[PDB]
């Protein structure tokens, strides 16, 4: 199977406080699993200068604490996120994301522009590295049982869809990679320090980006939920 492409429209949405918005996410392959009739689709919110947050998974299930005014709906290949009455705090890029089949993929996002009228992942600091060199980013987890969860890694560049690099099982230390990054990235975990690592090798200017570690789990918690603060890598 070809990688699943998620297409989001509109690309940007200029709205006012109090206005009702809807945005779409179309999948090139159905995300409806016949076995359980669940849609393997999530919505993430990335506010300016901040890491993404999970809003909704399973197409319509809000993460606890996410306001009522966010509503996810749709099935198969066609999904929508609605905000019943927007606030300035909703200013963000909204990304849909499929976790139906590897590699996991993200849509290109919808930029929402607004006019007036305990789980934590702590990553290492920003890196400046020479071409050809390597770097190892750490991701220290707290506030939950480390081994119960996967640690995902995600690459993000200024105007592009986030890219899922892969994930590692915290219990078994076995990894799944996106083929695009299989020769670039290497995951490890350290159970005794509750810390996940990603080594990036043979660095070029194309590797310059923000990198996040992101937790994901099992069953109801299958989707990526908690993100690290991000780690900037610049290759000079």
């Amino acid at each position: 199977e070809a990688d699943i492409v998620l297409t989001q429209t509109p690309s940007s949405l200029p709205v006012s406080v109090g206005e009702k918005v809807t945005m779409t996410c179309k999948s090139s392959q159905t995300l409806l699993y016949s076995n359980n009739q669940k849609n393997y689709l999530a919505w993430y919110q990335q506010k300016p200068g901040q890491s993404p947050k999970l809003l909704i998974s399973w197409a319509f299930t809000r993460k606890s604490g996410v306001p009522d005014r966010f509503t996810g709906s749709g099935s198969g290949t066609d999904f929508t996120l609605t905000i019943g009455s927007v606030k300035a705090e909703d200013l963000a890029v909204y990304y849909c994301q499929q976790y139906s089949n590897y590699p996991w993929t993200f849509g290109g996002g919808t930029r929402l522009e607004i006019k007036r009228g305990e789980v934590q992942l702590q990553q290492s600091g920003p890196e400046v590295v020479k071409t050809g060199a390597s770097v190892k980013i750490s991701c220290k987890a707290s506030g939950y049982s480390f081994t119960g969860y996967f640690i995902n890694w995600v690459k993000k560049n200024s105007g592009k869809s986030p890219e899922w690099i892969g994930h590692i099982s915290s219990s078994y230390a076995t990894s799944t990679y996106n083929q695009k990054f299989k020769n670039k990235a290497a995951f490890t975990v350290d159970t005794s320090s509750s810390t996940a690592f990603m080594q990036l090798n043979s660095l070029t200017s194309e590797d310059s980006a923000d990198y996040y570690c992101v937790r994901s789990g099992n069953y109801e918690e299958y989707a990526m939920d908690y993100w690290g603060q991000g780690t900037s890598v610049t290759v000079s």
